[PDB]
């Protein structure tokens, strides 16, 4: 029951659907397409969430962001709270000057965070993502394995085809993903 084109085998998929069915899940209207993306990681569980739970600072490991400014805080000193939201500038040329986003989820005990864009300079609109950080654990001592599966529903551009966008989504969320790869599998190899 794996889905098609996933990159995750059958009994990988299977440890992982209830995390499918609980966080990664759309509704998705005529004007509109959704994905999922799977990454494997060699590194600990903890570090990769690591990364990725920071909303501040996502210009590190996503690929095509050249600075990020997050706006001050309402009301909420210590820890990022889900409300809160960020400007995102991008690199010369693409579709997208700058992007406007928004925290969704942030849950550090069941590792998922999301994110909306709101506004700003881009084709694509009303894109939401879902990141959950997996740990995938064998009973006899083999090599550590961390699956991150990164979802997203998005509004299709009327001169746009589905494909085109999807395609570049797809582009861009396994750029940000291969980078954060490398990132925590560098960072994984120092430590120990
Ligand atoms: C790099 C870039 C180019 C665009 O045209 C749209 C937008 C500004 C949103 C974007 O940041 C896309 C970001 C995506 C798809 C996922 C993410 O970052 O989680």
């Amino acid at each position: 029951e794996v889905p098609a084109g996933l990159g995750l085998t059958a009994a990988e998929y299977a440890e992982l659907q209830p995390t499918v069915e609980a966080y990664h899940r759309y509704a998705v209207g005529p004007g509109q397409c959704s994905s999922l993306v799977a990454q494997r990681i060699e590194a600990p569980a903890a570090a990769v969430w690591a990364i990725v739970r920071r909303f501040d600072c996502p210009q590190v490991y996503k690929h095509f962001i050249r600075s990020c400014a997050l706006r001050p805080d309402p009301d909420a000193g210590d820890e990022l709270r889900p409300g809160r939201l960020r400007e995102v500038s991008v690199i010369s040329g693409l579709p997208a000057s700058t992007s406007t986003e928004r925290l969704d989820l942030l849950d550090d005990a069941r590792r998922a965070f999301g994110f909306t864009i709101t506004g700003g300079e881009h084709r694509l609109a009303n894109y939401r993502s879902v990141t959950t950080v997996s740990e995938l654990a064998p009973a006899a001592p083999a090599k550590i394995c961390t699956v991150v599966l990164e979802s997203y529903v998005v509004d299709v551009p009327e001169g746009n085809s589905e494909e085109d966008t999807r395609l570049f989504a797809d582009t861009v969320v396994r750029l940000n993903l291969q980078k954060l790869k490398s990132l925590a599998e560098a960072n994984a190899t120092s430590a120990a």
